[PDB]
């Protein structure tokens, strides 16, 4: 798969140590660990997202996942640490983090804010895609895209993270795994049709459409952060000003489903060509009709050009 042979994913673990906690959450928490001298991360699940672990391990274990966009996969363990039984999740370390917490502390220019938007167009069509043969993929929904979902690598370029909720389809199966309730993700980022429930839940491309929902809104936090003429925005999550904080599901239909609203467009950008660009590309992501949705390789095309 992804990863080390499994073999060696169980001796890995135990020749890993912990050495920093660099998150915490509902999930559980993310440490910087090294083995043999080199950093990893390791994620250790709380139980409430244990299904996620067991989803996530299998899908890195099945499924060849290598791609500069997409975090590596490195292993998976049930394993001991402090005498308790913890679900791991190891992978490449990205000393910068996420990509929500990397926006609150810089900026960017045109060059750098291009390199992160076509990495993640990147990473999310390499998911998208089915690829057919004895080394290819089922296509991939993430179903959860979002700025803290996303790492930020040294260079510049980004990859997508967190496979726990994603669904795949290959030609040959025909039941997605949906999993009841299509409403699994962050509310703040589901499209219109998630929110109200008439997603055609037995439709792969749905989902596909849905993550390019959630990528125009990162696009938008993105596109905030770069600088023009000395000007920028501050870091805001997407429709910060029209619902509170951990929004309910009706907050969210009002905005998006009655009224159609969207993120606002700052007038600065239309003194900058990227961000006229840019702010075209994010309105293409957006459309109430899932099926006028740009895909992501129309996306990367059209960021490939901008440069
Ligand atoms: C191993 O699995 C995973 C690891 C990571 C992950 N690697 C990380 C590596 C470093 C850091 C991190 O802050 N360093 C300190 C630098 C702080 N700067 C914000 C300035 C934070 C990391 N994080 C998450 C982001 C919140 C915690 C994220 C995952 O899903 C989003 C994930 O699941 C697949």
């Amino acid at each position: 798969g992804s990863g080390l042979p499994f073999l060696v994913q169980r001796t890995v673990a135990r020749q890993i140590t912990l050495l920093e906690c660099v998150g915490k959450g509902r999930y559980g928490e993310v440490w910087r660990g090294s083995w043999q001298g080199e950093n990893v991360a390791v994620k250790i699940f709380s139980s409430r997202d244990e299904k996620s672990w067991f989803r996530e391990t299998e899908l890195y274990n099945t499924v060849m996942l290598r791609h500069e966009n997409i975090l590596g996969f490195i292993a998976s363990d049930m394993t001991s640490r402090h005498s308790s039984t913890q679900l791991w999740l190891i992978t490449h370390y990205h000393e910068m983090g996420s990509l929500y917490d990397y926006l609150q502390l810089t900026t960017l220019d045109t060059v750098s804010c291009l390199r992160i938007v076509l990495s993640i167009a990147s990473g999310l069509a390499h998911l998208h895609i089915e690829i057919f043969g004895t080394q290819g993929k089922p296509a991939i929904a993430h179903r959860d895209l979002k700025s803290k979902n996303i790492l930020v690598k040294k260079n510049g370029q980004c990859c997508i993270a967190d496979l726990g909720l994603a669904v795949m389809h290959s030609q040959s199966t025909n039941q997605l795994d949906v999993g009841n309730n299509p409403r699994v993700g962050t509310k703040r980022y589901m499209a219109p049709e998630v929110l109200d429930e008439t997603i055609q839940v037995d439709c792969f491309d749905s989902y596909k459409r849905v993550d390019i929902w959630a990528f125009g809104l990162v696009l938008w936090e993105v596109a905030r952060r770069m600088v023009s003429n000395g000007i920028v925005e501050d870091y805001k999550p997407p429709f910060y000003d029209v619902v509170p904080n951990d929004p309910s599901f009706e907050d969210m239909r009002k905005v998006v489903c009655v009224d159609q609203q969207r993120p606002n467009i700052p007038n600065r950008w239309f003194s900058d060509p990227t961000l006229t660009s840019l702010a075209k590309l994010m309105k293409e992501c957006w459309y109430q009709n899932p099926s006028a949705r740009l895909t992501a390789l129309r996306i990367k095309k059209t960021l490939t050009k901008i440069d």
